[PDB]
């Protein structure tokens, strides 16, 4: 395994200022293909962990608990050291999901901050968490990229429209916690909007509290993302306020260590 | 009135190669405001010429036949000379519409070529026509811009999926003539995708045969377009194959002359 990867000090500053950062070409084509094959197996076999958009498969959750490939992936030397660097802690996986947007398909995903769900549904005490979204496909202007407000995370958590009982609607557009509208307007007047792009195999890191949204893929090309949410071990969720199963909100808080090279 | 405007030879070549061209800041703010006020009056008073998206007003058609402001606009020295230059003819207005996409609203508009409707529904014999879309608001990445395939018009008209009887569904997403999918894929593999941007008051010229599409406005800002379709007088539609009213497909083929300056 290559000496553990870390972000330069410019990259860190950029991440902290903006709330997101892209690293291009972290994984190669062959690596990505292995991940897409496994994603396809998880979509086939994940049962109640799958989510469907009038639709074929949209999301699958919790895969690192069931898939040896994905269990390894979260420990990768390409990912785990950066998670540790940005969270300034040992880390574990709170949540793992795979979100596809097939060619000419997709939905408008309502503007929202991931930490609002994790705090209220799972008992996350602070927003000392982030997500790594691995691009299974090139992310362009036209296949529904994640779209952020740069610097929007500095609001902390934002008072939010609630819709629904339990958690079923946390995985749908339509979302339980959405940002409706003066909120967004001022945000965007103050801060703007950016949809980071990148080639297949890139990684997009983003803050637990950054607002984000995405639109439909009007391209003839897919937009598959594998999203790993790392949380600080010190920031472990309070399992006594927890409302969701292990494959949405982890309860094993053992600090993660990196994969090492073996002959198999 | 300023000496009639025309496109430079680079601008022309760009238009003909790509199929579209933006001129920034053609109209000033005060001019645009006059146009938005009138658009709002037309949406209020246009009756059967209006179209609504579960929605408030999306489109209004034919306005230059009913509004003195819009009747003047199509004769403007900012527009008419360029229409004449690009069509290499005297011109008239085939079609006039206003398409709004309010903040956080909008639809996916299916990929399509305008000339397919005009040929089959209206009797336009050749694609020697174009549209001028005046930006009532800044057009960005995020408020559902018109999205093209650059050079896509060089296919000529493209064999197309038909859905519906009569014309009601020519003004909706969902559209009578859409480009489904190998079509789009190869197009886009060959040619790519571009969503031209620009400030309020710009003009986007595009070819009657360019493929285009747009997605929803996830911005808190509107995207109002006033679209004037100029046709070559020599290319006048064959009114004997005509199926739609005058406010969708004009029948008065009198060549247009430019507004001149008067004291009122
Ligand atoms: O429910 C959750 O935990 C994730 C976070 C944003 C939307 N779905
Ligand atoms: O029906 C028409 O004439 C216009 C052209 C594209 C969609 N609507
Ligand atoms: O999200
Ligand atoms: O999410
Ligand atoms: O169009
Ligand atoms: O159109």
């Amino acid at each position: 395994m290559e000496p553990h990867d870390t972000l330069s000090p410019a990259q860190v500053d950029e991440y902290r200022k903006n709330g997101f950062l892209v690293q291009e070409h972290v994984f190669d084509e062959e690596e990505i293909e292995l991940l897409r094959a496994e994603a396809a197996q998880e979509f086939a076999s994940g049962g109640e962990r799958v989510t469907v958009e009038t639709g074929i498969v949209r999301g699958v959750h919790g895969c690192h608990l069931y898939s040896e490939v994905f269990g390894r992936l979260v420990r990768s030397p390409r990912l785990l050291p950066i998670a540790r660097q940005l969270l300034r802690d040992d880390v574990y996986v709170h949540q793992f999901k795979i979100n596809a947007k097939r060619a000419f398909k997709g939905e408008v995903w309502e503007w929202h901050q991931d930490y609002t769900f994790w705090h209220h549904e799972d008992g996350m005490p602070a927003p000392r968490a982030l997500s790594a979204a691995i691009f299974l496909d090139e992310v362009t202007e036209f296949n529904g990229p994640l779209t952020f407000v740069p610097g929007g995370h500095g609001s902390g958590m934002i008072d939010a429209d609630v819709k629904g009982e339990g958690w079923a609607n946390t995985l749908t557009a339509s979302l339980k916690y959405s940002l409706d509208v003066e909120t967004m307007r001022g945000l965007i007047e103050r801060n703007g909007m950016v949809a980071p792009k990148g080639p297949r195999g890139s990684v997009l890191w983003f803050d637990a509290n950054i607002p984000h949204s995405s639109v439909p893929n009007i391209s003839p090309f897919d937009r598959g993302l594998v999203l790993i949410t790392y949380n600080s071990v010190e920031n472990k969720t309070d399992v006594t306020r927890g409302t969701r199963p292990e494959w949405l909100a982890a309860r094993d808080f053992t600090p993660l260590t990196a994969l090492q090279a073996t002959s198999f």
